């Protein structure tokens, strides 16, 4: 059994053949096509060249599990408005799709197959997330389960002041860009410069970690997960992870109200997390998990 | 089949015989006893006088479903630190207990047996809650599921600024008490006086509803329930319910970020909500639901 596993994003399309244990057997990618018709022909070319038992996909936007339709909006607009169950029917394979942040959450089941209740917070330009409840994805009435970036941790005012706005890597970058006066920054450089003495980076980091810690304690007391995994590029840096944990410890010690602290850990995967999670989504929906 | 149903609180102990459809067949109460030994003898007297098939209980504090022990702290301290499975073993009946705010959430299943995913926010002196996920109570790793009163909607500072502090009936009362200069207030009087022209009451109400609306949109975007039910004494007033909904509509219209609005409704029950919910908890744990 091989699963044709597909990650569609603005940054490119990946196609990989995975085993049911989650081993990548081969991996290829192209630049995002200009039109649906060029993507379907690429996908036809990849699918045609092994005997696949299933097609699993990580996509941006909100999937309707009943129709195969991806709603909402994303960086790849031509993927929306039709049934992928129909678009791929001719392979006569079971097809499942799932939203990318949910995929990242499910990839943790491969790494930690004993997880029952878990939250995953994917930190990028904004903040997306996922919930697992008794070993399964929790999607919610309107597929909005685990949209932790919508959480307002300040009173809305001129701006919504949702978590994505206050606590994301993109918004830490946007803040150092505004005060440094130039745009040659990313999260990883902010870290090097703070380590080198750079005061404004030190402070960008402290605000970031403190806003994350406030929002992570909310998640802990609202859904009470066994663990919260942090994903996205920045969670791949152990200095970020240690800084967030210390920031959480500091809230807990300061407010007598707090008893339990969340268990926090970096996501296991990142670069291929959507492949692994789209795989694990396929296996669960087909009940081979 | 009759279930001996018990609600233990600081305000008194209720004992009622319920049918499995949720009909109260008889209902009695006493003042909270001064000691465990007087409560167990009262309970023995009530239990002795019909043929019960089960014992269902609503209790304050955190229940350990495996041990029957109620942890934490409450207004009735002598109920903590022992197994109620042991304390009641001699009746040789199935015994289940559940925390009171969770009970209130489960009472909604009696009123609305089709609920799959639901949040319940119990508004009193503070804010407690419950989550239902696929028709069952979600308790979480540390029985903290649905402790929505712990959610911080402002940055912590001198005070934690958790939802219970900013949005509860008790804290609306505490605010009118502080500015009116006297203590002859409750939520229901605040409403009459605001209706009569009283400006400070009008404002207490507006702050209350606006803080509730902010926190209710968080719940909607974080767990994405089909409905949020509001319980506690104040939710029994239709003017409060209408004011909260309008306050939510006003956030939605103001922030382009918001698409879906929560469906909000008053809890069906209040005065006997713990009895009904403790009943429904019993039936689910015994798989007769
Ligand atoms: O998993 C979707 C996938 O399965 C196929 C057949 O292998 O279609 C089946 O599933 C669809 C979704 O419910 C049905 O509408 C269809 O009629 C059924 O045969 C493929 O056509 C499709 O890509
Ligand atoms: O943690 C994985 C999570 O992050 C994203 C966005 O960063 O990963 C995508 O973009 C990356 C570019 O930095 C790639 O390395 C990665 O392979 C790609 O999927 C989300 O798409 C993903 O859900
Ligand atoms: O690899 C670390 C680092 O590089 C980034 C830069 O955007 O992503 C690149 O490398 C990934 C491998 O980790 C690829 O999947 C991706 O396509 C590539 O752009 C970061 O996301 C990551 O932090
Ligand atoms: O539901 C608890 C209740 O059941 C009884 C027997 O009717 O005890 C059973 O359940 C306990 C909880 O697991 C066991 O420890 C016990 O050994 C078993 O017989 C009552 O004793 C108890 O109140
Ligand atoms: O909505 C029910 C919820 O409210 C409480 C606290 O108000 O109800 C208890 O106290 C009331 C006094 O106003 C009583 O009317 C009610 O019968 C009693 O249980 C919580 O205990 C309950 O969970
Ligand atoms: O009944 C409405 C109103 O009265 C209060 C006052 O505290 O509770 C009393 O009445 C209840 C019946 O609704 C009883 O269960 C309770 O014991 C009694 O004190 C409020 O809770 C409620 O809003």
């Amino acid at each position: 059994m091989t699963i044709a596993t597909i990650d569609i994003g603005g940054t490119g399309i990946k196609f990989a053949s995975l085993t049911p244990d989650g081993k990548i057997l081969d991996k290829t990618s192209i630049s995002t096509p200009e039109n649906l018709e060029d993507l379907l022909a690429w996908l036809d070319q990849r699918l045609s060249e092994q005997d696949y038992s299933g097609i699993a996909m990580s996509v941006p936007g909100a999937v309707n599990q009943e129709t195969g339709v991806i709603d909402g909006f994303s960086a790849v607009p031509y993927i929306h408005g039709f049934s992928w169950y129909e678009a791929l029917s001719s392979y006569q394979l079971p097809v499942h799709l799932e939203n990318d942040a949910n995929c990242v959450g499910l990839s943790e089941l491969l790494a930690h197959p004993e997880l029952e209740n878990a939250a995953c917070v994917v930190i990028g330009t904004g903040i997306g997330g996922a919930m697992i409840i008794n070993g399964r994805l929790h999607r919610g009435r309107h597929g909005l389960g685990g949209e932790f970036g919508y959480m307002t941790t300040l009173a809305p005012a001129e701006k919504l002041n949702n978590w994505s706005q206050l606590a994301s890597t993109g918004n830490m970058v946007r803040y150092v860009i505004e005060k440094s006066g130039h745009t040659d920054w990313d999260g990883r450089k902010i870290y090097q410069e703070a380590a080198a003495g750079n005061i404004l980076c030190q402070e960008a980091i402290e605000r970031m970690n403190r806003n994350l810690a406030q929002g992570l304690l909310n998640i802990q007391y609202l859904i009470d997960p066994g663990v919260i995994s942090l994903g996205g590029s920045i969670s791949q840096n152990p200095d970020f992870i240690q800084g967030v944990k210390k920031a959480v410890e500091d809230f807990v010690d300061a407010y007598e109200e707090y008893t339990v602290a969340p268990v926090i850990q970096a996501c296991t995967y990142h670069a291929d997390a959507n492949l692994y999670g789209a795989l694990v989504n396929w296996l669960q929906e087909e009940k081979q998990w």
